[PDB]
């Protein structure tokens, strides 16, 4: 009401991130965001990065300590080792994603007055439930992983419908969308099927592109050729 | 006595070094020395690498923002702001630099047997200090730098006495130690008279690298007429 700067956080927020300490960076954008205030483009790629940052660390530390696990199951205490440091892990994990979640649920995507925002957050949501969903438990795992595809799927609509088939964030949705049917719902096809579809109705257009982002389209249609063969083969 | 396996840490530590997470490596090999015995050659590189990467961080960091504490001044309300993540930031820093002081002057350096060891923990000693009187204030600066400077001193004695001109530690001892004179004591007349005598003692031997530390000695070697040929303008 007078206690919160909200610019002054941005500008915090943008100084963490010169500062390369992601964390800081996000404290300070989860804190814009709960000012209720619909963030400008630039905010919203603050918080993106900074939690992109912050999620991403975990992830491949996972990645990385879930094989280790595994290489080294033979012994039991090493292994057993292995174990616990993936689980403390987890635990970061998830209490990163809930609060982004909570924030797209609570603040963000209600709030979005564009369809090219609304899609993004939608997009956010399917990508945090997805990286709860890689690390759930059995019993949990299910209700999580409809979460997911539930959130990509309405913003795959919304897309469908208020975006060309160029735009960065359009081809982003049905990039990662396609990566949840393959990594997630082990489904190489309806995988392909997506990636392999949103790529020829770019191209259907490639001449739509604008040098607003045709570097950016390309890139991302280079990241969905990249995937695309990358299971194909 | 029975509460804690040093074996146990060690692999905790190479556990978090693959996952990148330093700061939990940092935290192990702190444990791994305050269990009392002189580090092993494999325990002694898990260590530095460790709080290399923790303190490097923040002293990067510390820049970046310093740096940006000036482009701003105009803006007191926007400098307020980063003074104030600054002395966060130096807070962390200072709270590093301790520990490892501590650890050096407490646990490793004491029972240095072997010389390499012992230039390399007195060499650690005069880095630390030195990162500390980066950020230290007028007041208190002086006595910092006066024990930055005499632990490289005794370190460069035992090295110039006992390691060969092309061992890699005696030869990084005089790179930092020539850096200490240019950035700290300001004066790259000791600093190129130095970098520039550890330069041309080694070339003198230059055939007396071993090829399990010819890269290494080399890679020393080039930064020392890199930083040199930059204090030649
Ligand atoms: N989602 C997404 N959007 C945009 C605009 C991009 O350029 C890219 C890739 O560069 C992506 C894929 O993003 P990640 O969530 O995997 O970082
Ligand atoms: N001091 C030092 N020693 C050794 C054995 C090295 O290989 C290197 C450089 O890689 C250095 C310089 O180290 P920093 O203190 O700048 O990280
Ligand atoms: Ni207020
Ligand atoms: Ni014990």
């Amino acid at each position: 009401g007078s206690h919160m700067d909200k610019n002054e956080l941005v500008q915090k927020a943008k100084l963490a991130e010169q500062a390369e300490r992601y964390d800081d960076m996000a404290a300070c954008m989860k804190s814009v965001t709960e000012q209720g205030a619909e963030l400008s483009n630039e905010e919203r790629n603050l918080l993106s990065v900074a939690y992109k940052n912050v999620v991403g660390a975990r992830r491949s530390s996972w990645r990385v300590v879930s094989s280790i696990e595994q290489k080294t199951e033979g012994a039991e205490k090493k292994q057993q080792m292995a174990r616990e440091y993936r689980e403390k892990i987890e635990t970061e994990l998830r209490d990163i994603c809930n609060d982004v979640l909570s924030l797209l649920e609570k603040f963000l995507i209600p709030n979005a007055s564009q369809a090219e925002s609304k899609v993004f957050y939608l997009k956010m949501k399917g990508d945090y439930y997805r990286y709860l969903a890689e690390v759930a438990a059995g019993d949990d795992k299910k209700g999580i992983v409809d979460q997911s595809q539930q959130a990509y799927q309405e913003a795959f609509e919304i897309s469908k419908k208020e975006m060309q088939p160029t735009h960065p964030i359009r081809l982003g949705l049905a990039l990662n969308f396609s990566v949840f049917y393959y990594e997630i719902l082990n489904s190489p096809e309806k995988a392909c099927s997506l990636a392999k579809t949103a790529f020829d109705e770019a191209i259907a257009e490639l001449d739509t592109l604008s040098e607003e982002s045709y570097k950016d389209s390309t890139l991302i249609m280079q990241l969905l050729r990249d995937n695309l063969t990358l299971w194909t083969s």
